[PDB]
């Protein structure tokens, strides 16, 4: 359409239409006003203008599907609707996209909507960062106040600041900023809010400009930048690009002008030479077009797509239909759509027997929602080539019968048709044809009819109800029987969820009004809570008026009280305040008071202050005012199960330490009642302790464990009887806290410790502030920063636990193992505890409580009972030729699975992770030679029931191109996979370099052969928009690391910034960090931002996986993605990247830098000679001190030497 036509479409969008919306949660579709607020960039659905039901970020839109093709559109009401007037918006950062399904009334409305959203999404990637900052500010403002207010208040600001993850330094600070902006009745406008933002971000991180304020490349001439008013010019910016960012296109001034006028995006800047300010320069420093990502790898390169397929890493996925853990995930073809849109070229299809004659796709012999094959194949055809249009190989795991195989083949030949690859592209094939030769071709890998011939197992697993005695319910656990060992996992159900007196004990009013002065002190102490003191009412029990309530209310500058009068009318109570304002129902009292305007000539203002009990904990079970540490410990010995928590008051203290069971440990954490807010940690501000419990029963207090069971006294009793679950738990000492050295830290002061990478430091005491007293050779008990090292404890118990994870039926996630050999089953046909279907496992010894397991069906009860009863007592299938012929390439061959010699390009190697890793350990070069012609499926083993992925990198070096990784997970390795397959324009077909395709290359070269080709020097300087995980404000720290090979993998975290994530600043005094990667192509740069809680445990905030080949030099912004590799709004780091070539002279010097490690590993070996050993001879150890500083200098010198050099 034309630009004015597009404008009319988008204004129709902004106007909004009352349109039908479908949901699987709410069966009835509802008519809601759907409209786009362009300034917030939100598609919002509302019931009225002020009440908006839901938001949808336009940049969050990933896919628009016309018609009824969504799980919301399977409803019967959708059948009455028409497809031309139906569509869905797919949005969200999660793997399964949230689906906003809109059914239309007229086809014109629908087509206008699709066109408008496509235009808005197109301009979404075209929006400059200042515009998205405007949008995000407007989002905060329209989120805190639903009426879409364009003004902001003092308090309100006191609440946005924690929400946008910034800690209010002081009320005086925000007041001062209000003043310099200009505050009228301490209220600001949206533009003044934006100015407030500019001030905060510039002032908080104005020391970034110091790097440009330096005196080597004064070309940029950054100076006088102290104030944001300071500004630069187009010439300054192009000198910055040509020198710091090292941009060759920057030679032309006109391109620089175009980029600058794009970034500023302000019509008022009509200057022939565009100019921006120092604060605006800093905003650019965290902007999208300053991304460290290389854009020339965002475009598909045809010369890199014309080569035999064996030389192409191809993005593959394991059990792709699954959306969560393999045990109970909900299979959906939308997962296939998602993976194809990311750019997968291989999706696993576990085709099992179908009751209808059509195979169902799910994880067989497990409890997962089955899906129809035809819907799957339709979805694959629809969205396989909508992105990147390169061939996808369907991973078919055949587990059906021959009739279903005929249906399989005919479905492929019908739905896919020409899309399916049926005949070889060229008959006399010597090798794999290029992906360019395979334009939009469906390749089927599937067990061919090798035996030919003319014409021609599960373990007992499932959910069970374990009879809990703590709560006297039936808690459902997933159980798997492996070698007569039934293992049960955690709760599956856990993820699923009068006219009097009641008002007296309601949130509105609770207790303690024995005198009207008590209410006056209750609400006067509550008067200085907010800015407007008019918002102050309370109901109370009268002291003088008998059997009457009394509204103690504020009145425009003072606190008053008046009795809520009560009468007996019609045999019922009747409370009245005004002559005709009255009711009888208290639950309805709250609502009609909320709608009430406290109207009377006397009373014109309404306030609606739901102020509750100043201390409900006062009357709280988990609250224990007189309970001390010792009492808690003892009583937690009585209840040693994780999730048992009590809030015991410290005697004579406002802090109420929480005694709770964390990993079988009695952990305490004080909650200080600062002012009125109960603060956990440093900034976890809570209204009250009951709110604390309610928030942390669904939020993680400490690692995985959550506040699960409050430990009541009575409880002590119910568990007076114990051993309900037996606490299988995990079924040397820690004075040293043995640590590894992240990087070469130099002794800043004589009490600081000098050492080298990988150094084993012992007798380490964790003094706060990051400085740890540790022993290192002759340097006994010396400081070293916590960021320059890493902790690796001797969790031998945890290792045994991981061995259990290995041989465990459930593998990981198992919450308990019970050996069925040493038990007996008794089946209860009448059942036990209100459950007819019960089988009780009574152990050999009656001393072990018999445990009751319940099912939902009598037949499954019989099956479980039969299996465990048996434990106690102790070519022909003719795979379809019609499907086999469809397998042009990659036909499985189990006969020569171990054979890697004489490879055939038409063959495929299916390997599990452990088998492939073993092959790599034995012979990397042989498998590389095979995959030079052949191909490899490396896929996770059956123990990865939790969708956790393995390390896929060693496989890629050996040429193992096809690595099925579970796309539903959020682990490190899938961020690695997304980083790898984002290369070459996110096509999923990555050409390996020339070295890979030659046999002379060693996939794992010897340490002597390893030579530097890239010694990166990275420097983190600042950040913007670090996301918040929990109530407590994130205390972020960045860890930059090369997760390349076992020689490239190197980590470095930085000093933690406390209570600042909106505009966190790292010290410029930190040293430049050197990553010596011997191979540039096979390496990845990863900035993982974490946050530190009160337990100082890092928690994943975000990641920054980028290929080294894509890494550009300069002061580059680094966009931050979530665990699903999706860019979150405005979250970005800044890094002073420096690309570095290994010159011949540098190489000699880098041979010296290898001499560094060649003898510092022996320096570490002499630290280990006296690691904790003491009965030693001081001959070499003390004489490697020579060695010691010789190496210290040797390197630091020649490194800062090349430093000084470039």
């Amino acid at each position: 359409l034309a630009e004015y036509e597009k404008s009319q479409i988008k204004r129709a969008l902004e106007l909004g239409t009352v349109m039908t919306v479908f949901s699987f949660r709410k069966s009835t579709p509802e008519r809601r006003t759907v409209q786009v607020i362009m300034e917030t960039r939100q598609v919002a659905w509302s019931k009225t203008a002020d009440k908006i039901e839901g938001f949808l970020d336009i940049m969050e839109i990933k896919e628009i599907r016309p018609g009824k093709n969504s799980k919301d559109f399977e409803r019967a009401k959708a059948v009455r609707q028409k497809e031309d007037c139906c569509f869905t918006i797919l949005y969200g950062t999660q793997f399964v996209l949230s689906t906003l399904s809109l059914a239309a009334d007229s086809k014109e409305d629908a087509v206008n909507w699709l066109s408008g959203l496509k235009i808005l999404h197109q301009e979404a990637m075209n929006a400059s960062t200042p515009t998205i900052i405007e949008s995000w500010l407007r989002k905060q403002i329209y989120s805190v106040d639903q009426t879409r207010r364009n003004s902001i208040s003092l308090r309100e600001l006191k609440t946005i600041l924690p929400l946008i993850n910034f800690k209010v330094s002081s009320a005086k600070f925000l007041k001062d900023k209000f003043v310099e902006i200009g505050a009228h009745k301490d209220e600001l406008s949206f533009e003044q809010f934006h100015l407030f933002y500019k001030k905060l971000m510039f002032e908080q991180q104005k020391s970034i400009l110091d790097e440009f304020k330096k005196d080597s490349s004064v070309f940029i001439l950054g100076n006088t930048d102290r104030p944001d008013a300071s500004a630069v010019y187009l010439h300054d910016f192009q000198r910055f690009l040509i020198h710091e960012q090292q941009e060759h296109w920057a030679q032309d001034l006109n391109k620089v002008r175009e980029r600058m006028t794009k970034f500023i995006d302000d019509t008022m800047r009509e200057t022939a030479e565009p100019f921006l300010f120092v604060d605006e320069f800093l905003t650019y420093l965290f902007s999208r077009e300053n991304s460290i990502w290389d854009e020339k790898y965002d475009a598909v390169d045809m010369q890199d797509m014309n080569n035999p397929l064996s030389h192409y890493w191809i993005s593959s996925s394991h059990n792709t239909y699954l959306t969560g853990d393999q045990l109970r995930s909900e299979s959906s073809p939308e997962a296939y759509i998602r993976c194809l849109r990311m750019g997968c070229r291989c999706i696993e299809l576990d085709c099992w027997d179908g009751p209808d004659g059509k195979p169902v796709i799910y994880h067989g012999w497990t409890r997962t929602t089955k899906i129809k094959f035809d819907d799957v194949v339709q979805a694959i055809k629809d969205h396989a080539f909508v992105t990147s249009s390169f061939p996808v190989i369907l991973s078919i795991e055949e587990h059906c019968s021959v009739e279903q195989q005929r249906h399989m083949a005919k479905a492929f030949k019908e739905v896919f048709g020409d899309l399916l690859l049926t005949k070889p592209t060229e008959a006399s094939a010597d090798q794999l044809p290029s992906p360019s030769q395979l334009r939009e071709k469906i390749i089927i890998k599937h067990k061919k009819l090798g035996p030919r011939g003319d014409v021609d197992e599960h373990k007992q697993q499932g959910e069970l109800y374990m009879w809990d005695s703590i709560d006297q319910k039936w808690t459902r656990h997933y159980c798997a029987i492996a070698d007569a060992k039934l293992s049960f996992s955690d709760d599956i159900e856990q993820t699923m969820e009068p006219p009097t007196e009641l008002h007296f004990g309601e949130k509105w009013f609770h207790k303690k009004v024995e005198k009207r002065t008590s209410a006056e002190k209750l609400l006067q102490e509550y008067c200085m809570e907010t800015g407007g003191k008019d918002g102050t009412f309370l109901v109370r029990e009268s002291e003088t008026f008998p059997n009457d309530y009394t509204l103690s209310f504020w009145r425009s500058g003072r606190v008053q009280h008046c009795r809520i009068r009560s009468t007996m009318e019609g045999g019922t109570l009747k409370y009245y305040l005004t002559d005709n304002l009255t009711f009888s129902s208290i639950y309805a009292l709250i609502q009609h008071y909320r709608e009430t305007h406290l109207r009377c000539a006397e009373f014109e203002l309404r306030l609606t202050d739901p102020v509750p009990n100043p201390n409900p904990h006062e009357s709280k079970p988990w609250y224990y005012d007189s309970l001390s540490r010792g009492e808690a410990e003892d009583m937690l010995m009585r209840i040693p199960r994780d999730g048992a928590f009590l809030i015991r008051k410290r005697e004579g203290s406002d802090s109420y330490a929480i005694t709770f069971r964390a990993r079988g440990k009695v952990k305490h954490c004080r909650i200080n009642r600062d002012g009125r807010h109960f603060v956990l940690g440093t900034s976890a501000y809570f209204e009250s302790l009951v709110e604390l419990v309610s928030y942390y029963e669904k939020h993680s207090l400490y690692r995985k464990m959550r506040l699960r069971y409050p430990v009541t006294p009575e409880l002590l009793e119910r568990y007076n009887m114990e051993r309900d679950i037996n606490s299988l738990y995990d079924v040397p000492s820690m004075p040293q806290r043995t640590v590894k050295a992240l990087y070469d830290y130099k002794a800043k002061r004589s009490d600081e410790l000098s050492f080298c990478r990988g150094a084993l430091i012992h007798n380490v005491s964790k003094e706060p502030g990051g400085w740890w007293k540790g022993d290192y050779g002759t340097r006994i008990q010396q400081y070293f920063p916590s960021n320059y090292v890493e902790d690796i404890s001797t969790a031998d118990f945890e290792e045994l636990e991981k061995q259990i994870i290995e041989d465990n039926p459930l593998g990981s996630l198992c919450r308990g193992i019970l050996d069925l050999n040493t038990y007996n089953v008794v089946k209860a046909p009448q059942g036990k505890n209100q459950k007819s279907f019960v089988f009780i496992l009574e152990p050999k010894q009656q001393g072990d409580p018999p445990v009751e397991f319940a099912t939902d069906r009598v037949e499954e009860l019989f099956e479980w009972f039969q299996s465990i009863r048996e434990i106690t007592w102790k070519k022909n299938q003719s795979i379809a030729i019609e499907l086999s012929d469809l397998v042009v390439y990659c036909k499985p061959t189990s006969k020569t699975k171990d054979n890697l010699e004489n490879p055939d390009f038409r063959e495929i190697r299916s390997f599990v992770e452990t088998k492939a890793d073993s092959i790599i350990r034995q012979k990397p070069v042989d498998l590389l030679k095979y995959n030079q012609k052949g191909l490899t499926r490396v896929y996770p083993k059956g123990q990865r029931v939790d969708s956790s992925n393995y390390d896929p990198f060693r496989l890629w070096l050996c040429g193992s191109q096809m690595v099925a990784l579970n796309f539903q997970t959020a682990d490190k390795y899938m961020q690695m996979n997304h980083a790898l397959f984002s290369l070459n324009g996110r096509t999923g077909y990555v050409l390996q370099p020339e070295s890979m395709r030659t046999e002379k290359y060693d996939p794992m070269p010897p340490e002597s052969q390893r030579k530097i080709l890239m010694t990166l020097t990275v420097k983190v300087l600042g950040a913007r928009h670090l996301p918040k995980l929990g109530r407590s404000i994130a205390c972020p720290f960045v860890e930059v690391e090369i997760c390349g090979a076992e020689y490239d993998n190197n980590k470095f975290k930085t000093t933690v910034v406390n209570d600042n994530g909106l505009s966190p600043i790292w010290a410029p005094t930190q040293e430049k960090v050197t990553f010596e990667i011997y191979d540039p192509n096979l390496a990845f740069l990863r900035f993982v931002v974490y946050e530190e809680d009160m337990f100082s445990d890092p928690n994943f905030l975000a990641h920054a996986t980028y290929p080294i080949k894509a890494v550009k030099s300069g002061f580059r912004s680094v966009p931050l993605k979530n665990g699903y590799s999706e860019d979150i709004e405005l979250a970005s780091l800044l890094v002073f990247c420096e690309m570095r070539p290994v010159l011949e002279s540098e190489e000699e010097l880098y041979s010296s830098c290898r001499q560094l490690r060649r003898r510092q590993e022996e320096l570490n070996n002499q630290l280990f000679l006296y690691d904790t050993h003491q009965n030693l001879r001081n001959a070499n150890r003390d004489a490697l001190v020579k060695e010691f500083s010789v190496n210290e200098n040797q390197l630091q010198l020649y490194q800062e030497k090349c430093n000084k050099r470039l």
